[PDB]
């Protein structure tokens, strides 16, 4: 009976955090997001909900969710939530959505036991046809998944150095798949580290300085590769809120989300999303601002 009480309560929270997220942040209740909320209440067991805010200078996007269970090994069940949402948001009429790169991998992958989940998500753009579901795959670090990270490369179609090639086919821990709702669709690499070391070597040889300063200071570092990226996304995984400012300047927008951060409860780890590029800057404009919140909190 317990367990029953408990289990509504960890599902009334996850929709608190997506609504006080969505107050804090002037978010409209566009298609998607009625549906995603609908989707995240079927999760069985204790969910984490990482919302976040995409800053473009004085622009902030705020309706980004990524939910998925944070007990252990969900894979390949965890596919259910994510072909029943992709099914509700592509009987949309003016949505379009190509699903083959996901379908393919979880096509070759559903019986993998490498894999601890995949997540379900939506990140609301400016219209329509700049909203997408945005779907990760956690992958088991400890395993050895390079025939995992083979496909993905493979879907992305990207071409990489050798050095680089190495680093995502033995360092990716994280796949994403983006599905926007005018047919667009990406796949994104994520290698990371502390796996790790020839993330490391290739940041060391590689990165600036600032990234170099950087990024051994928060628990984890990943970086998004993908045919689609210019030059990679820079993730900085941090447990403790307020070391935030030794690391970032924010413009105005950034500061707003971090004192947000700081006044809720809950948060187990932020992260800021920024490219190298943006990084050399006196202060962030362009960046991504996620935080995480557990359902038990």
């Amino acid at each position: 009976l317990i367990d029953r009480l408990q289990n509504n309560q960890r599902k009334d929270r996850r929709l608190q955090f997506v609504r006080t997220h969505q107050e804090a942040f002037d978010v409209k209740p566009t298609f998607p997001l009625p549906l995603f909320e609908e989707a995240i209440l079927e999760i069985e067991g204790s969910c984490s909900v990482e919302s976040s805010c995409q800053v473009e200078g004085d622009r902030l996007q705020g309706g980004r969710y990524e939910v998925c269970n944070n007990q252990g090994t969900t894979w390949p069940e965890s596919l259910t939530h994510a072909f029943k949402l992709l099914d509700k948001i592509d009987s949309q009429l003016g949505v379009r959505i190509n699903r083959d790169s996901f379908d393919r991998f979880a096509a070759a992958h559903v019986n993998s036991r490498k894999i601890i989940n995949n997540t379900i998500g939506v990140h609301l753009g400016s219209k329509l046809e700049d909203s997408s579901v945005m779907l990760y795959i956690h992958i088991k670090p400890e395993e050895d998944t390079e025939e995992l990270a083979r496909t993905a490369l493979v879907l992305d179609g990207g071409r990489y150095s050798d050095e680089l090639t190495r680093v995502l086919l033995r360092d990716t821990m994280v796949i994403g798949f983006e599905l926007f709702f005018d047919g667009r669709s990406r796949v994104d690499l994520g290698p990371c580290a502390p796996k790790g070391k020839h993330l490391e070597q290739y940041t060391q040889k590689n990165l600036s300085r600032k990234v170099n300063s950087i990024f051994r200071e928060g628990y984890l570092f990943g970086a998004f590769f993908s045919k689609t990226r210019v030059e990679p996304i820079l993730f900085f995984y941090h447990s403790i809120i307020k070391d935030l400012p030794k690391y970032f300047t924010f413009n105005s927008l950034g500061d707003k989300i971090y004192n947000f951060c700081q006044s809720q409860g809950c948060i187990t780890d932020v992260a800021i999303a920024v490219t190298e590029t943006e990084l050399e800057k006196s202060r962030l404009e362009n960046f991504c601002f996620y935080y995480d919140q557990w359902d038990e909190c």
